[PDB]
């Protein structure tokens, strides 16, 4: 259940910050058509040398999840996601930067068990 992720990521995101408290961390949601999750985690540094450090915390500390290093600001968002898309190829990929994102797909999943939709994306600043 989602909530199990929502507790998950903050004891990533405790870990991370212990060792620098500068960097960013990105949260991909898999959703296969047989009902599998996937859960991957991307570091995003100022230094790609010091996200390194963090995805080897990670990948000590979690050994049961895939993660990933990157060295630009938004990019891996769009750039791990068709990564997964070819390696996912009949599941839904979500991003989440903060826990209430996590909480937002769970109204997602109802969103997509429905047939409904709301507003238009404005752009701004």
């Amino acid at each position: 259940g989602s909530e199990e992720i929502r507790e998950l990521v903050r004891k990533i995101y405790e870990t991370v910050r212990k060792e620098n408290p500068n960097v960013k961390i990105l949260i991909f949601i898999i959703f296969t058509s047989d009902g599998t999750i996937k859960v991957i985690i991307v570091i995003i540094a100022d230094d790609p040398n010091d996200a390194k450090r963090i995805v080897k915390k990670i990948q000590e500390r979690f050994p049961k999840l895939t993660i990933k290093q990157s060295r630009n600001e938004e990019e891996a968002e769009k750039r791990i996601q068709k990564e997964l898309e070819e390696r996912n190829p009949n599941a839904e990929i979500q991003v989440v930067r903060s826990e209430d994102e996590l909480k937002e797909i769970l109204d997602k999943l109802d969103e997509k068990k429905g047939s409904w939709s709301l507003e238009h994306h404005h752009h701004h600043h």
